[PDB]
């Protein structure tokens, strides 16, 4: 069990297809978000993450940003690396998530290759 990682996106089968993809990375353990709700309902209980990959339209930018604040301005988790892997390509909403540091920056669809790297680089490997 090397690292716990928390998948924030409402698509089942987009979590499922990044759990694979770390089937080359390592031994991960993974923590599946699949809405606000869910967010909400765990974000403060959250402790030790190694690493979060989410989709800001969660459902949308403007609630994808807010929890991207909550899970910066929250001691436990304030400095966890945040990978975004979007489906939107808002040009406004992209800036307006780099305010918040995050750590890359992907569009959807992306090859099973730009986020191995992508996590190798963010995690060191």
């Amino acid at each position: 069990l090397d690292g716990t990682v928390l998948l924030i996106d409402y698509f089942e089968y987009e979590r499922e297809k990044t759990k694979i993809i770390f089937d080359n990375i390592g031994e991960y353990d993974f923590i599946e978000v699949e809405n606000l709700k869910k967010f909400y309902s765990i974000f403060k209980d959250l402790d030790s993450i190694t690493l979060i990959i989410m989709d800001i339209a969660f459902p949308v930018e403007k609630e994808g940003l807010e929890v991207l604040s909550a899970i910066r301005n929250n001691s436990r988790t304030a400095n966890t690396p945040v990978i975004i892997a979007t489906k939107s390509d808002n040009p406004g909403y992209r800036h307006a998530a780099l305010k918040f540091k995050v750590s890359d920056y992907i569009l959807k669809p992306y090859p099973t290759k730009r986020l191995e790297n992508s996590v190798r680089s963010v995690l060191k490997i």
